């Protein structure tokens, strides 16, 4: 029996149009172009023999306002640049009529956010990813997605949250939101850098646990009961995030009649083993669905 | 190790625009507009309470040209109806101007396509599915997301290839192709009808193998080897779909050095156990990656 829950992401159809192609010499990457301003990492600066430790601040005052290209497959000339955090402010003569009503917002691990593949400025896929605790995501980047973007959408509005930077030894991915600051402790130089151990969701093993009840699967359901302070207590000794209960999470519960705590207790006695037994056929606990993810494609609950 | 590996959706702009809202009396549902034709699943013109064993030829006839409303999220009116097999295909005055190069597929078990979801004929989000053996699709789809359309992409053309149509009783979705007929033995008509049984692909199977030794995971990999031939006299016995070899998987073959034969053998045995280990995360053989997905994602091959 399928769950019905499924990877789902945004419409991309209005992010597409904002991308573009911003080249600084002999490095191309995708930008985001909002009204007169068009957002890109700023490594495009960056010659390729300085990457390991770059001085972005010596970079930004050898470049011009001639010196960024940006292009989309019409070619916008730069009146203005500038530099937050790792990302670039570069101001063009044009302002993108494609706009969308959007906000800048961070996000937080757990949440889940739809990434734009692109590269050399074209739209290439979509996918959606959470973001992990050690602040990265296990994502598909390639050389030259750099500039891709992640976002949220509420309602009309698109709340951008990511723009890709850098790839880990681990293979997963990590970027900064669009105040400049990079997720984690991450620094946008091509160098080996300590990541942060991850650990599971606590408020997503929920929801995928709850789904499974949605289906009819409620084997691992008993009585016995965890509550959020010990369920928190046991978590920071396994490796699982300490859980935070939602509205979301709230209409799960009462929908299924199931206990948050009444979960908690099975998450224990889960990660000691599913004994043979599956869930929504898996082995293991799956924390890449989030509450609204369970509340929207299950029950049209958004 | 994250492998590199997600499920990638075609970028969905072109598609969004093609969307509209069809209503033939007290139910309504999505529709493609491709130039002047609209396209929509024909139980639109069902009333309620004879959806469990429809006439739809009387009800054609009982239809006229201002029985159809067609909108866009724009109201347009209908100057042509006809039918084909499981689809409507009514002609509008207008043509779409964001039309984009299409053509008609049908997508074959073991392919992936990527699918739009769409209610009221507003696109909400997308997802990739792999067409499975029994001619279902383990998607994610709820009332009023008929018409929601399934698409590949070849270049700056794309190969409409799937609308949806019902829900199976396993929580599965099937639909028709648009040359009208419904995929597999399926009919478009609200009864219980039985599904074919569904089994491993195993040329997906051999991709996300090969995915794990572009990942350092080889573990699996062993000298011996086991013929096509073998296999698929093996295969017909297990619930294992026949391995049918492409230049796709050949690549991955050439880039490991990895033959298929070998991958074969170890699909017998991975198929009895994984005896603890684990493959890319993951204690089950995966088949919902197709070559393509491993040769682009991993590799930047397409
Ligand atoms: C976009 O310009 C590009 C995107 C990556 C290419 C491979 N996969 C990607 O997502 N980003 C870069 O090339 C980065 C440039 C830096 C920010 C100046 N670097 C990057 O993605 O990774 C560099 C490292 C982190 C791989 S350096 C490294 C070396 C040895 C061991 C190790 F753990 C890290
Ligand atoms: C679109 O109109 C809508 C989409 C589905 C609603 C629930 N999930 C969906 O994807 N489709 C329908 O309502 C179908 C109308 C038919 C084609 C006239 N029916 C449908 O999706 O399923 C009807 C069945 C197959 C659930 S009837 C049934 C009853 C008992 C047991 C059983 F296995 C099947």
């Amino acid at each position: 029996h399928h769950s019905g829950l499924v990877k789902m992401s945004h419409p991309s159809g209005d992010v597409e149009a904002c991308m573009v192609q911003v080249t600084c010499g002999s490095m191309t990457l995708n930008g985001l172009w909002l009204d007169n301003t068009v957002w890109c990492p700023r490594h495009v600066m960056c010659p390729a023999d300085q990457l390991s430790d770059p001085n972005y601040d010596a970079l930004l005052i050898s470049m011009t306002n001639h010196s960024f290209s940006v292009q989309k497959h019409a070619n916008l000339r730069v009146v203005g640049h500038a530099m937050q955090g790792t990302l670039l402010k570069l101001t063009v003569d044009v302002a993108n009529p494609s706009t969308p009503a959007y906000t800048f917002t961070t996000v937080k691990p757990g949440a889940a956010f739809s990434v734009l593949a692109c590269y050399n400025g074209r739209p290439t896929g979509t996918f959606t990813v959470v973001m992990r605790p050690n602040y990265t995501i296990k994502g598909s980047f390639l050389c030259g997605s750099c500039g891709s973007v992640g976002y949220t959408k509420e309602g009309s509005v698109i709340n951008f949250c990511y723009m890709h930077q850098m790839e880990l030894a681990n293979g997963t991915h990590t970027g900064s939101a669009f105040d400049g600051t990079m997720y984690g402790a991450f620094m946008d130089k091509q160098v080996h850098q300590v990541q942060l151990t991850d650990k599971y969701c606590s408020v997503n093993v929920v929801a995928w646990l709850y789904a499974a009840i949605l289906n009819g699967c409620a084997w691992f359901v008993k009585p016995n009961r965890t509550s959020v302070v010990s369920f928190n207590e046991w978590a920071l000794a396994n490796q699982f995030t300490e859980f935070v209960g939602t509205q979301s999470v709230d209409m799960l519960a009462v929908k299924t009649g199931v206990a948050i705590e009444q979960l908690l207790y099975a998450i224990q006695q889960l990660y000691t083993g599913f004994q043979g037994k599956q869930i929504l056929g898996s082995t293991m606990l799956e924390d890449e669905f989030t509450p609204e993810d369970v509340n929207m494609q299950i029950m049209g609950v958004v």
